[PDB]
């Protein structure tokens, strides 16, 4: 139940986050779709985020990012 390409981007968003010193992240990878639930971040994150979900929608991917 593990997707390669979806562990790839699973690890860049994890090492942005590593540099950025941003712990308040979930991800979550289930049947082709990528969740990420945030309470709340910079317009870094969101920026981030944002281009990630055009990367992978492009792709056919399902990406739900929620920022609460």
């Amino acid at each position: 139940g593990w997707s390669t390409e979806l562990e790839k981007h699973r690890e860049e968003l994890k090492e942005f986050l590593k540099k950025e010193g941003i712990t308040n992240v979930e991800i979550r990878i289930d049947n082709g779709r990528l969740e990420v639930r945030v309470e709340g971040g910079t317009e870094r994150l969101k920026r981030f985020l944002e281009e990630l979900r055009q990367k992978l929608e492009k792709k056919g991917y399902t990406v739900d990012i929620k920022i609460e």
